[PDB]
């Protein structure tokens, strides 16, 4: 057929995804030495990140214009590519300049996803972050990539989140730029590349992996919604496309890819219901495309889905406390964006103006009208699905459905500029004036929304036993003695132990086991979190070595051979734990249970104190 | 014309019986399941929602339906059950796993549920605490709570939340049906869920006042209309507003004041508009307010004249202002700005609009007439006209919002999708915080002992839970009915679960003002002083009242029984007193129950 525009497209999705790393990777390197003051304690990076990102902002301006009337055609595009991937860097990682941890540092939820990326650093293999033998459930996607470029060069992998972070955020932006040109015209989608990624950027920040579908849905959508339409020879690139988004989604944000398949379920309905009429031979074509593009999804991600659904085919999963059992303050209440008093909100009131008046008589719009209600029926549903003690997690669609508003918006804006531009000529210079000062002015608030998390980030000691704010470390300065001791008196490598701890944030730096997680509800199914904390349980009701350690010898897991404990209470060492009462708003309750310093009295054990910890290590 | 009569008077028949039936089924199925806590857990505030958007997307497409008219009578039907369901789900959601209302029995709670349980032992209208006195508080409300909870056997405790938010459905079905009778039926469904909306938000504590601030808007506009005709017509609306004073007059006594001066204050206005045309039109206005007048006071009279038979002769003497929420940073603040604007430039040509502009003058000057009364030692308590006022200016902010659409729509014709879009999305995100403005309410009702003994987020239950072995063991050492023995305790919550006649009321602004509460204070005080036992019964019977008979009251130090009454103070009295081979004393607990038997 002679259409070899697919060669093209895939071309200058590499050529993106080249041009992202590169200057991802070079202004990260270069920014990394200067010795930076703090960010908290200093408005030194705060006003640097408002000089780059004024910066990468005139010079879009002057390569939309520069693509209205030259004969480089080609330049323009490639200073696009760098100046959205720059805009990204130099406004994330520029306030992280003295430190090394990302946002909230190694705190309440940045534990785990260390702990994954160091469990998926020094094997190739798809393994649990925490426990031993089971197969992954979350997506693997992006801490596999991450894990690879941690293992090849150097840097140990709770170093590597940083700039890994940065990186792929900036291969997100990058992309989505390259998917919107091909729909729209260059300076529209310039515009609409920059504002999905300024709102994500302040919204999907602290997730590095869920931001990169935030950017990418509203792109998709439109190409979905073109492309299920089409009729009987047409599309079938587009159809392609969808799927393999759906599939590369399925393993790398589950949320996201269940919430993209309802919304080109939902997509597929909508036309095959419309058109009823002339017969149905004519009805039918969007679910046939709908079939093309389920199949071609879940066999992309069944690359990582597989070994869990092989497993948990016979065994028997818990799944009593469910990832999914989040009820907070914010997941009982529907979310508008549209109406807030503040420049969100009126680019979000614009953009919700627009998809009313243009849902039936555009492509962009109706995508982005479609994609907008599936959010708010996600949103019910979960609301309903509370009944069947569970929730969708609809909580987490909030930065979605302000990204899919902030694409609305700019297309609104641009269309409200040419169409009021008819009457009268000097209108785009004040247009384009008055946005690019609504712009600036929100381009400087990212970090201040983004205050705590840096100030968290600022303020946790890394893995060398050091703050990025240079004030004496905390606890965490401790750990490279307790693996020197656990590797001397052990004698294995660290990934045949299985170390009992308190303080989960010893294992996302080093690559241990678990014998049990951080949290109920990040825990694998597989793993029987449920019974593992009662037998952890039991063994506070022991008094005798001997009995202790035919107890070890029983269970039906595989059990610990190290334990970090604390001193506690005259002669108990004890370990905190967690439970799981989800109906209630703490979702997760913290107890204490204790051992009495008896049951590591033999010559089978080797109890040292280094520091606050006491580190009894059975003796093999 | 009597076939409009007749047609209006089975409509809101209609909307009494099917708010009834939606709010007795809905409060059934949601107490069928036991839910988790509402201060806990979120599971409650989450289906509220649910709830509420199901409701307002359904009276969206019955006003959408509305327009191909064939189906009228099933519209207007589906009107009713939509806005009587948002109500009991907006309410009777979050209050799904206690069974008190909100507050529960604190502060103010305990004299209306004392209230409600005096009104259901017996028929006849007597005082909620004291003995042999005519009610001042004004019985409608309670008087019907009471045959309820007295039919159905339920005990009168336990009807407070169910009948309140049945009356608050009913009263929102009424104002539907007066405001389709008065414009078009999509303009009464919106007016009147705002009205609905702002009065659950501002005035759900209160529910019998809630009931009149929802039909004040609709009352204001029928009563203007029936006073500015000049003819042998109009005379149905002055009956109307004649009748809705006298039943006002018997369910909130602030409320019927406040009406009556509007009532005033319009036929003034409009007799002054038309002197310079001869008096002979300048008096109908007068005519028709003196027509409302005798039968407001008709009404009103079987229930206000027991007590003013007797206060007539008798020693009675006892007994946030200025707001403007037109001003305030909300959506509520930018809607009574809307409608604000509109009062200012539709008053001269609309009836509507110079209604509520008048019903708003009235209310700023009924707040500018207290502050000037308080050099006279007394208040008007005008800072309970607020939710009035909301009410009020949300119903001229949705006339407001829905005449800019029209003249807006003037210029084009697709403003009506995006006029829906951005008043649907304001109305989820108002409605769906209503739980939330309610959160206080909602908390103390959840962490309240009910008259079961337990606590409504399954806690350790209070004090309260040892009242049924208080009951048993004065029913028993009396041997007489209940409302026969006066009961002098300072815990009233005892009293609010039992009808004993009580000797004392919980603070003076409640009592009853025949009842000489101060003279009452001085005699207790002076008690606390008293000697011996036999002092105690010579001073028990000299009382010109009647003269306490059982006595619940704590432990206090050194040989002290501590009262500790309000006036807020301490009384207590010497173990010698009750020591007399007369009173039966027996402690059920932290308290000392001393019964003077026969
Ligand atoms: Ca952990
Ligand atoms: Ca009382």
């Amino acid at each position: 057929a002679r259409a070899r525009e697919v060669l093209v497209a895939l071309g200058q999705l590499a050529a993106a995804v080249v041009v992202a790393v590169g200057v991802a990777v070079v202004s990260l390197l270069a920014i990394a030495r200067v010795e930076w003051p703090a960010f908290p304690s200093s408005n030194q990076l705060h006003a640097l990140t408002t000089v780059g990102q004024v910066g990468c902002l005139a010079g879009l301006v002057g390569i939309g214009w520069l693509w209205r009337h030259g004969r480089f055609r080609r330049l323009a595009r490639l200073g696009g590519l760098v100046l959205v991937s720059a805009f990204t860097v130099v406004t994330l990682g520029m306030p992280l300049g003295a430190t090394k941890l990302y946002l909230f540092g190694i705190s309440v939820d940045q534990q785990f996803r260390t702990e994954y990326l160091t469990r998926l650093t020094d094997t190739a293999a798809l393994r649990d972050m925490t426990y031993i033998g089971l197969p992954p459930f979350y997506p693997p996607g992006w801490f596999w990539i991450g894990g690879r470029a941690a293992a090849l060069t150097g840097t140990p992998a709770w170093e590597m989140f940083k700039p890994w972070a940065i990186t792929s955020m900036a291969i997100a932006v990058a992309v989505a730029l390259v998917l919107w040109w091909r729909m729209i015209r260059f300076e529209y989608a310039l515009l609409v590349t920059v504002a999905t990624a300024a709102v994500m950027l302040a919204y999907s920040s602290p997730e590095p992996y869920a931001a990169m579908i935030t950017v990418l849905l509203p792109p998709m959508l439109v190409l979905t919604w073109s492309g299920l339409g089409a009729r009987d020879r047409q599309g079938w690139a587009a159809v392609v496309g969808a799927g393999v988004f759906l599939g590369f989604a399925a393993t790398w944000y589950t949320l996201l890819v269940a919430y993209g398949a309802f919304t080109v379920v939902l997509m597929a309905l909508l036309l095959a219901g419309s058109r009823l009429q002339s017969g149905i031979k004519a009805a039918v074509d969007p679910l046939c495309r709908l079939a093309v593009v389920g199949a071609i999804a879940a066999a992309i991600g069944s690359t990582t889905w597989l070994p869990y659904l092989l497993r948990a085919a016979r065994d028997p999963v818990s799944d009593t406390g469910s990832a999914q059992h989040y009820l907070p303050a914010d997941g009982a209440a529907l979310t508008f964006p549209m109406l807030q008093f503040s420049l969100l909100g009126a680019i979000c009131l614009l953009g919700t103006l627009w998809l009313v008046m243009r849902a039936r008589s555009s492509a962009p719009a109706g995508a982005l009208a479609i994609g907008v209600l599936a959010v708010y029926l996600w949103s019910l549903l979960s609301m309903l699905a509370t009944l069947a003690r569970t929730t969708l997690l609809s909580f987490r669609l909030q930065p979605t459905l302000s990204v899919l508003l902030v694409a609305a918006g700019a297309f609104g804006f641009v269309e409200a500029v040419q169409a009021l531009g008819k009457r009268g000529r000097g209108v785009i210079p004040m247009a384009a004036a008055i946005g690019l000062a609504g712009a600036i002015a929100f381009s400087q608030d990212i970090p201040d929304v983004l205050r705590p998390d840096l100030t968290i980030a600022y303020t946790d000691t890394d893995g060398y036993g050091q703050r990025g704010d240079r004030r004496p470390p905390g606890s965490e300065k401790y750990y490279p003695a307790i693996d020197a001791a656990i590797r001397r008196v052990t004698g294995k490598r660290r990934d045949r132990t299985v170390v009992l701890t308190a303080d989960y944030s010893f294992l996302s730096y080093y690559p241990y086991w678990g014998f049990q997680g951080l949290t109920p509800h990040y825990a694998n199914p597989l793993a029987q979190f449920d019974k593992r904390a009662t037998q952890i349980d039991s063994w506070s009701g022991l008094s005798t070595a001997d009995e202790f350690i035919a107890a070890l010898d029983k269970l039906p897991w595989q059990p610990p051979t190290v334990f970090l404990m604390r001193h506690g209470a005259h002669n108990s060492y004890t370990l905190r734990l967690a439970q799981d009462v989800y109906p209630n708003q703490p979702n997760v309750r913290r107890y204490t249970v204790d051992l009495r310093t008896a049951l590591f009295a033999d010559p089978r054990f080797v109890v040292e104190d280094i520091g606050p910890f006491v580190l009894a290590i059975r003796k093999p």
